[PDB]
Formats: structure tokens, sequence, C-alpha cells
DNA sequence: TGACTCGATA
DNA sequence: CTAGCGAGTCAGG
């Protein structure tokens, strides 16, 4: 049965109702400067379909969505802020968005659209976006009677399931987390994304000629290596080369073939120099490809700014994620890459970048939830934590770790966070799991609170059938009682570091909030630009340098209170490479 | 187009 | 051993 709805000619004041499902619809994945190809507004009297060109002209709706005072219920709200915001046009007053209502409830159900959250409630009155638009290559705008009644059924849905999501939010205690967490953030992050970073382009291609440069040396010598030209790129043919004609030993297979993972050749160099030129060829490869050709695609022409788009319904923790471009995996780790961060620059002149970030916040969020004696002294004292886990799992005093325990060390407070494994450490370090389950064994000893800790977290997960952060975000988790031991202990690691990195997402989103609002009050230029994590990242003038040397790790710092001090370090320069 | 394998970040 | 995004090459639909 057909939807009955009125497809408005002009806008009438029956339509800017105090409370109303709103549908702003931005076809284009990315909806940075991108069309709105309808309107739909479902309220209290009745259902309507506005052209575009007609509401987003007319004086009486502009204001209407703008009015705070004005509820609005949506699903994606931020998508619909920022193509607003690239019109001039201010979106204010949503109070309900059912995409992250949904994203709460259960992060795993992969909610993407109206359909797909309805589903959850057994409401099945709307069509998927797919369905109605296409996949990719036959995706396209529907004729207006198509499109019309897409978007009111969606408008519809919205009206209808806002107070099932609510009251089961509610029930989660998570009433609160969407309300005065993530609702406010999303209107945080769609600043962000609308302002972008500015990209010096002029770099970016002068470092795109230089690894060209180098790639091409590189690539001649490893066929002089090989005594043959091959693709490279190709794990197959590399394969062939490394393991037929050249004889390498094969320490570790794929699934269809050979294993040449960085790991493997890593294991392989000392027996063949074409095997660390190769490693070579793989990093600047994958600078070239990945990150200056990737960028260089998506920077806007006329501004040389990339604006990215922050997913806040995508990962299972409660992280963010980032796309188009992916700026939270930008290289740092080795100097040739991170290089590439002198190409992100201050959007104004006389401005600097400013970068803070937490100090082990995983390992302090643990501390706390776990309530370890000693891993809490040790965070207390702001002792160097794999020095000091070194000592307890070794049994040496501090001046006796040597470099190769801290590296040890360190590898088994990464495992700790993670979900510890013997297999997996084993594989890391490359020992053998005997010997990495002593580690383990070692360091339960040292930290009892913890062990414990690890040990309730998975008796919790298996007998809520979720485990939750201290903002009460939650994750299920059905395979905590499969009796495949591969399947079940994969949900058990989920168990122990669910909560941990959730809660520092939890914290730093938290962080962000009270930060906006500090700079609000001290009328402060300074913006946010990314957040990575457990680092945010600003541009300000050169004049308010000193003051968020403050402010910015104090609000970080203070944004929740746990058993044990947070602690934020800061940098800041003309570029995110110098921000260190 | 999409399953794989690779590698970048926290 | 946790969580992401996405480029390259390859083959099964
Ligand atoms: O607007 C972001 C928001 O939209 C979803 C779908 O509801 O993802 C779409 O947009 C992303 C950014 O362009 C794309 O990466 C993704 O492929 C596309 O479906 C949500 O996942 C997200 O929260
Ligand atoms: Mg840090």
């Amino acid at each position: 049965a057909a939807m009955a709805f009125t497809l408005a000619d002009r806008v009438t004041e029956e339509m800017l109702a105090d409370k109303a499902a709103l549908v702003v619809e931005v076809v284009e994945e990315n909806y940075h400067d991108a069309p709105i190809v309808g309107i739909a507004v479902v309220n209290e009297h009745g259902r309507f379909f506005l052209r575009p060109e007609t509401a987003l002209a007319d004086p009486q709706f502009v204001a209407w969505l703008g009015d705070e005072t004005k509820k609005k219920s949506m699903f994606d709200s931020k998508r619909a802020a920022v193509a607003l915001k690239w019109k001039g046009i201010e979106l204010c007053g949503v109070s309900f968005d059912l995409l992250l209502a949904a994203y709460l409830l259960d992060p795993a159900q992969g909610v993407d659209d109206v359909a797909a959250a309805a589903k959850m409630k057994q409401y099945e009155a709307v069509r998927p976006d797919e369905a109605v638009y296409g996949k990719g290559a036959k995706r396209a705008v529907p004729d207006e009677p198509v499109l019309a009644e897409h978007l009111v059924r969606k408008a519809a849905a919205i009206w209808e399931l806002e107070r099932p999501f609510l009251d089961e939010l509610r029930r989660n205690e998570q009433d609160r987390l969407l309300v005065e967490l993530e609702q406010p953030l999303s209107s945080i992050l769609a600043e962000m994304e609308f302002a972008g970073v500015k990209v010096d382009t002029k770099r970016l291609e002068q470092m795109g000629k230089e690894l060209a440069e180098q790639l091409g040396t590189v690539e001649q010598r490893i066929y002089e290596l090989a005594g043959q030209e091959f693709n490279i790129n190709s794990p197959k043919q590399l394969g062939v080369i490394l393991f037929e004609k050249l004889q390498l030993p094969v320490l570790k297979k794929t699934k269809t073939g050979y294993s040449t993972s960085a790991d493997v050749l890593e294991k392989l160099a000392p027996y063949h120099e074409i095997v660390e030129n190769i490693l070579h060829y793989r990093q600047l490869g994958k600078l070239q490809s990945t990150y200056i050709e990737g960028l260089l695609k998506v920077v806007r022409p006329d501004t040389k700014k990339v604006h990215t788009i922050f997913n806040q319904a995508l990962t299972q923790t409660g992280r963010l994620s980032s796309t188009e471009p992916n700026l939270q995996n930008i290289p740092i780790r080795l100097e040739e890459g991170r290089k590439i961060r002198q190409a992100f620059v201050p959007s104004e002149s006389d401005w600097l970048i400013f970068a803070a970030d937490y100090s082990q916040i995983e390992l302090r969020v643990l501390a706390h939830i776990a309530e370890d004696d000693n891993l809490m002294e040790a965070f207390r004292r702001d002792l160097d934590i794999h020095t000091k886990t070194a000592m307890d799992i070794f049994q040496v005093s501090e001046d006796e770790v040597t470099p190769n325990m801290r590296r040890q060390a360190k590898a088994v407070n990464f495992g700790i966070v993670y979900g510890i494994s013997d297999y997996g450490l084993a594989q890391n370090l490359n020992i053998s799991r005997k010997e990495a389950a002593e580690f383990i064994e070692r360091y339960f000893e040292s930290f009892p609170g913890v062990k414990r800790y690890m040990e309730n977290i998975v008796q919790e997960a298996k007998q809520k059938g979720y485990v939750t952060t201290l903002l009460h975000r939650r994750r299920y988790l059905p395979d905590i009682t499969s009796r495949n031991f591969n399947v079940r202990s994969f949900a058990e690691r989920m168990a122990m570091n669910t909560p941990i990195q959730g809660s520092a997402a939890d914290i730093i989103k938290k962080a962000m909030i009270d930060l906006n609002a500090r700079l609000k009050e001290e009328r402060l230029q300074a913006h946010l630009l990314l957040q990575v994590h457990d680092e945010l990242i600003l541009e300000a003038p050169k004049e308010e340098m000193e003051r968020l040397c403050r402010l910015v790790p104090e609000v970080m710092e203070q944004a929740v209170t746990l058993r044990v001090p947070l602690k934020v370090d800061y940098h800041y320069g003309s570029t995110w490479y110098d921000a260190k």
C-alpha cells in the first residue's frame, strides 16, 4: 500500500512545526559540497516532500532549519549538516539521530541506512537505499515519484521509531550516551570535516618526483639481483623469484601461495641482498601509491584542502574511522614517510598546528578498571610503564633493565591490552609459545588485579552477553559461548580489549565536547581539525599557542576522573610534522 | 567487481 | 594478540 503525502510546490506553516522527522537527502557517498536531491518532513500535521530548490530558497524554511527550538529527528544528521554548511545554511535542533541510536544499541548490525535501523524493530515499510539508488556504477537518483515516496517513507520510519529506540537506549543506560555524547560530537565532527586541512600540494608533488626516482633505482637493483624483470608488486610473481629462482627458505605460507609479508622478509634478509631491496621498494611504493597519489587525488583544486569524513557509526569499539582521505593512518614511525606530514599546514597566515596526545591512555584505563594496585601505583608515579613491566616480569632493578628487556615487556603490554595470547605474543616476539606463556604467567603474578579483571570480564561477557565501556557503550559477544576454540578465543580477546579501547574512545570524545565549549567561552579562534584515537590536532593563530598549551591538556586530562591521573603531552609547529 | 595479501595508524 | 582504510594484483562469477 502506497504512503500518502503532499508533494509541495511551496513551503507552508504546517511544515514548520516544532517537532518533526526531517530528511535532507544527499545521495553522493562523499557529501562534501554535494547536491541535496530532496527533502521530506513528517510531523503532527502530515507528510510532505519539498524540492530542494524550493525549500532551500525559502526564508521561512531556512530559518526553521536553524532554529534550535524547532526539534528534528533524523538519520545521519552530520551528512545533512555538512551538505548544508557548504550551502551556507545552518542546521540546529537535531534532538534524535537514528543512525547513532542504532549504532549504540548494536554496532555489529552494521546499520547504514534507515531500512536497516527500522528492521531492528520489525518495521519494514521502507526500502533500503541501495535498492532505490542502485549499487555504484548503476547508482543514480530515480525520478521524482520514486524519490519522493522513498524520502517520505524514511521520514515516516524515523517518526515512528524514535520512541522505541529511545526507550531501549534508556533501558541500556545509554540515553545520556546518545544525547550528551554522540549527538553533540556529531556537530563537532561536522565542523571539523567542513573546515578541512590545508595541504601544501607543491611539496607533495615534489616528494612524488623524488620517490619516483628512488623507486626506479631500487626497482632496477632488484631486477639485477634477481637476474630478470618481473612485477615486484605481485606477491605471486615475487614468491616465484624468491622461493623458486633464488631458493630462499619458505618459513610461512599464506593460503593461496607463498607468504611475502614484511615479517617473513625480515627473516630472509640474511640469505640474499635482494630481500632488503624488496622491503625498501615496498616502503617507497606504499608512500607513493597510497599517500602521495591518494592525497593529491582528493585535495580540492581550489582551496587545496582535504575534507575527510569521520564515520561515527562504524567501529565495533566506539572509535571513529576516517575516509577519503583517511587522516588517521598518515605515516609517522619511519622518517621517510613521516615527512609526508610536512605537507599538512595551517589554513591561514601566521597560524600554527597544535597537537595534544594522551600518554598511555589504554593502560591507564586498564589500571582504573582492574583496580590493580601495582599498575595504579606505577601511573601515580608516572613511571615508564614498559620499563616498569620489565622490572616486574624479569625480576630486575631499573638499572638492570636492558633495551631488549624493555622491548619484550612492551610487546607484553600490547598483548595485555589486545587480549593476551601465548600464540599471538610468540608470533610478535618471534619466540616459542611456551616462552611467551612464561612471560604472561610472570605478568599476571606481578599484576594480579589485571589477571582477575581478564578472568572476570570474560565471565561477565558470557553471563550478560555483552561487555561495556565507562560511558555505557556496549558490544555483544555471541561467540563467547562457541565450542570452537579459535572462535571463542577471539571473542574472549574482544571482551578483554573492548572495555579498554572503547573507554579510551569515550574519554577523548567527551574531551572534544568539553574542549569546544571552552574554546567558545574564551572566544579563541583555535579550532579542531582532526582526532586520531588518543590525540587531538588543532590549528590556531600563533598568538594563541601559549593559551592552548595550558587549556587543551587540562581539558583532556579532566574529561573524566579515574583512579589514576590522565596525562597529556603537546607540541606545536608550522606543519603537522613539526608539531612534535 | 570482489576475494586476497599487503601495510599504514593508534 | 585490538581497531581501522585502502592500494595492488588476481581470478572465479
Ligand atoms: O555519512 C557517513 C555515514 O554514512 C554511512 C551510511 O549510512 O556510510 C556512507 O558514507 C561513507 C562516507 O562517504 C562511506 O565510507 C560509506 O561507504 C557510505 O556507505 C555510515 O557508515 C556513516 O556513518
Ligand atoms: Mg600517545
